[PDB]
């Protein structure tokens, strides 16, 4: 029993946390194998990030010039190149700490790991969604910029994401390893703002049937809806179109709970017309959307790493 | 920006991590140089964990009845001895990744991360609070005993928590490392109820600073109030009593803030008679009582 938003192991991620310093820019950087992955705004001077050309500032850059530390050993640099919004530095040493990995992109409601660094130094780990508007709701100070997002799946770790900026409203903009941005964003001293975020409806479903596994089954009613008329009923509420797809994905946890994920539907329907009234679920008076199907299965289950 | 409930990095705790098997139990133990701590009812059966006699079922038992595990390699056990709640046992390996540590008893209000195992294999990390009634609201499965509560302060980690077992209320009971339980509990099968839970007043203040310190100030009032006064109210809510020693340490919140620590409690006061109003505080709905004031401080 019990219910947390609860991070992967971050061990083996820690391993791979480096300082990456250029100039006077200090920030985290990844370091897999002989590479270390970094944002690339690492070259970048506070006037230089109002109007930066990459290519042109990289290029009056040397090995020398960034200075990478492991723990209180420095790596020596031996190359530099930059595929997108991240600055890959080639380094002498292989990490032998490097685990299994892959670079994946993740889908907005997809869930992940952030283990949140300051000066290559692993500060906290705290679990987070890509919201549908591709920000995430991180909690990060300065010098936290190349920390990372990432999943377990057995033994391999999911490199997800990379931090890179703090939009206005306090939510974060970051992009995949290979340093693609998630969402519309730019990595530029401007005018950029999070669109709209909408609730992550299959998620909040999949917590619902978390909150009933647990016993929590005040919110369950008689009631079934057409996935289309609950989708009107969603849409009028900010949230996400559950398609057929995430009626699939809801299957293990329908069959286990025995509410079929129409008649789950039916509850969060009620939820979202008539409120908690007074009452909560799992220890929250909002509907949580930070879980994802898998995530309540993991916790439900105890699948380790 | 942003404030999350925020979990240490658990790296330096999984290298400590093995599972530990005597006969047909096999749970969690924390190997840390040559010795590995786990729960003492590791060592009971089916008509055991009613009325057990810990001396009694541990003198029948030899080193090698224990089956030690870390990763893919048996460890040999080479001592066994009781502590209290532990069971420690002494094994020919010293875990070449232990870390600096302590082991530190915590008192109720203070928070903690949990490293949930299943056969000695982390799959999660969590943040937490040991409750008033020194229950965990944690999220445990079977098999999940011996998994460990920490803090990591300047490199070192502070063991302050081994899970050891689920009240009938779905909260879990445990120990501090040296074996003594928090709270009136046993590890017996015996009818055990946690006591009734009250809010971490001096935790839902500083979560109160963390929101100012965010930008957040709609809750604050033009009030103030005597420490008695807001103590008569906050019982009335199930709050703990805050005590003059909770002043005390929310005192660099307050300097920074310029909130006074009684003006901040007239808006506590005032959030528990109105509720939110269908407003938020940092992205919550409730008032959020397992972050310290110095995880506060920490965070922000
Ligand atoms: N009688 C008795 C007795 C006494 C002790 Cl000290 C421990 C246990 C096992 C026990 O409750 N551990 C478990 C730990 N955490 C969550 C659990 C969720 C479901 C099932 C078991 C769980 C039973
Ligand atoms: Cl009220």
């Amino acid at each position: 029993s019990g219910f947390r938003k609860m991070a992967f192991p971050s061990g083996k991620v820690e391993g791979c946390m480096v300082q990456v310093t250029c100039g006077t820019t200090t920030l985290n950087g990844l370091w897999l194998d002989d590479v270390v992955y970094c944002p690339r705004h690492v070259i970048c001077t506070s006037e230089d990030m109002l109007n930066p050309n990459y290519e042109d500032l990289l290029i009056r850059k040397s090995n020398h010039n960034f200075l990478v530390q492991a723990g209180n050993v420095q790596l020596r640099v031996i190359g530099h190149s930059m595929q997108n919004c991240v600055l890959k530095l080639k380094v002498d040493t292989a990490n032998p700490k490097t685990p299994k990995y892959k670079f994946v992109r993740i889908q907005p409601g997809q869930t992940f790991s952030v283990l949140a660094c300051y000066n290559g130094s692993p500060s906290g780990v705290y679990q987070c969604a890509m919201r549908p508007n591709f920000t995430i709701k991180g909690s990060f100070l300065n010098g936290s910029c190349g920390s990372v997002g990432f999943n377990i799946d057995y033994d391999c770790v999911s490199f997800c994401y990379m931090h890179h900026m703090e939009l206005p409203t306090g939510v974060h903009a970051g992009t995949d390893l290979e340093g693609n941005f998630y969402g519309p964003f730019v990595d530029r001293q401007t005018a950029q703002a999070a669109g709209t975020d909408t609730t992550i409806t299959v998620n909040v479903l999949a917590w619902l049937y978390a909150a009933v596994i647990n016993g929590d089954r005040w919110f369950l009613n008689r009631f079934t809806t057409t996935l289309n008329d609950f989708n009107l009923v969603a849409m009028k509420y900010n949230y996400e179109p559950l398609t057929q797809d995430h009626v699939d994905i809801l299957g293990p946890l329908s069959a286990q709970t025995g509410i079929a994920v129409l008649d789950m539907c039916a509850s969060l329907k009620e939820l979202l017309q008539n409120g908690m009234n007074g009452r909560t679920i799992l220890g929250s008076a909002l509907l949580e959307d930070e879980f994802t199907p898998f995530d309540v299965v993991r916790q439900c289950s105890g699948v380790t790493f």
